[PDB]
């Protein structure tokens, strides 16, 4: 019993964190095999950020301009290349602590663990989700750039995010491990703002199924809804449209609890209309959207209370 | 910016988790040097009588894909200490520490010696922890990190009828009035950790959330008279002293922040949130707030 926001054990990722210095800038790198991956803005000054020509700044750099530090050991850089918004530093030593890994690009709604680092040293781990507006509501300070997001399924680390910047509203933006940004963001100091954010509906529903599995059913009702009628009400509360794919994905949770997806949709409609009336669901007074249907199956028991 | 419930990196602890089997029971062990620590209920009650009938080979210890050979065994309170033939090469710098209610820690939840997740939680005033555990999680550990030293503070033993969790320190002494057997045991009435709610209000002010601030102050006595009515733990002068650095950074005196909490307790949030929460959060200590808003690394 119990339902917590749970992160993956960070050990396999801690063994890959290094410190990258270029001139006066210092941020984090991910050392996998003989390559260190880090945000390409490490080659920039604060001035360059207004309109940076990265190709021009990079052509003026040599290998010895990049200082890479793994614990108390200096790594020798033997090559460098740029792939989209990530700088790839070829080093002389392969990381002996390199785990089994894949680079994966996630979709909004997907969750992941973040290992927040400063100066190549990991300071904490937390769970978060890729928001519908492609931002992440993380907890980051200056020097955290290059911190990574990941999932560990079986013995393989799936790297999905690298931290690049903080937006004016305090939310964060970054890239996949191939340097492609999530969202309409650029590694440029420009007037770019996060779009209006929405609630991840399929995740709220999964979290309601988790509450039913943990013995709480106060929010259920005798009503059902059409998928179209649910979406007309959901849009009014800034909820993401629920698609037929989302309904299909919720199938196993519906089977385990005996509550059809459109029947659970009718409870969500009522929760949006009435609020919680002094009650909580899984110790929360708000509707939680940072647990996927897969996270619920992973964490919760296979037998309903 | 951003405020998350953050756990310590679990790497130093993952390298210590092993699987312990005794007959038909399977749970987790903590392998430090040549000793494996695990709940004594793995032998399940007169524990000395059940233990005297056991031999070393009755305990199967598995570290990854390698079998460890048990060469001795002894009991210390509610923890079983299995002397093994191999010292753990991944043993970090560590201490065994007993925490106080209100203090927080990271939990590395394990099943069959394999770590599955990490989360942050607090020792409640009623000595229970609101964790997330399933069958096979016994022996999962709680910890903090100070520089490079892992401070082990909790070992999971059982789940109570309300879904909350109970366990011991690493010397086998339970937190709370609990015993390790199948009997009628209930968690006492819980209270809100007041010093932690205040720290979380200071964290909100640091992150630019000040709607709950007012021009008023309160005496420590008047605050405690109101706090006792809402099932809040009494705020002591020590708690006020501990909140000193957060008061200095924000310019808001502790008894001034207490007047804001008094207003939230009497009138609610009125459709508003603090750090994305519609409830007052008590599982962040004053030190956790300072650490998350400073960038302390391990
Ligand atoms: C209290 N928080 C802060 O003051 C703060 C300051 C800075 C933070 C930060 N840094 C940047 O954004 C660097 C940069 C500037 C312009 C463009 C790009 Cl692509 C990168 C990252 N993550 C978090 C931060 C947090
Ligand atoms: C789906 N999970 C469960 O049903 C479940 C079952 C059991 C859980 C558990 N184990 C126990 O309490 C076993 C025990 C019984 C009597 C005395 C003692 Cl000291 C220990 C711990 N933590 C979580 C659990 C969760
Ligand atoms: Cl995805």
């Amino acid at each position: 019993s119990g339902f917590r926001k749970m992160a993956f054990p960070s050990g396999k990722v801690e063994g890959c964190m290094v410190q990258v210095t270029c001139g006066t800038t210092t941020l984090n790198g991910l050392w996998l095999d003989d390559v260190v991956y880090c945000p390409r803005h490490v080659i920039c000054t604060s001035e360059d950020m207004l309109n940076p020509n990265y190709e021009d700044l990079l052509i003026r750099k040599s290998n010895h301009n990049f200082l890479v530090q793994a614990g108390n050991v200096q790594l020798r850089v033997i090559g460098h290349s740029m792939q989209n918004c990530v700088l790839k530093l070829k080093v002389d030593t392969a990381n002996p602590k390199t785990p089994k890994y894949k680079f994966v690009r996630i979709q909004p709604g997907q969750t992941f663990s973040v290992l927040a680092c400063y100066n190549g040293s990991p300071s904490g781990v937390y769970q978060c989700a890729m928001r519908p507006n492609f931002t992440i509501k993380g907890s980051f300070l200056n020097g955290s750039c290059g911190s990574v997001g990941f999932n560990i399924d079986y013995d393989c680390v799936s790297f999905c995010y690298m931290h690049h910047m903080e937006l004016p509203t305090g939310v964060h933006a970054g890239t996949d491990l191939e340097g492609n940004f999530y969202g309409p963001f650029v590694d440029r100091q420009t007037a770019q703002a996060a779009g209006t954010d929405t609630t991840i509906t399929v995740n709220v529903l999964a979290w309601l199924y988790a509450a039913v599995i943990n013995g709480d059913r106060w929010f259920l009702n005798r009503f059902t809804t059409t998928l179209n009628d649910f979406n007309l009400v959901a849009m009014k509360y800034n909820y993401e449209p629920l698609t037929q794919d989302h309904v299909d994905i919720l199938g196993p949770l519906s089977a385990q609890t005996g509550i059809a997806v459109l029947d659970m949709c009718a409870s969500l409609k009522e929760l949006l209309q009435n609020g919680m009336n002094g009650r909580t669901i899984l110790g929360s007074a708000l509707l939680e959207d940072e647990f996927t249907p897969f996270d619920v199956v992973r964490q919760c028991s296979g037998v309903t209370f």
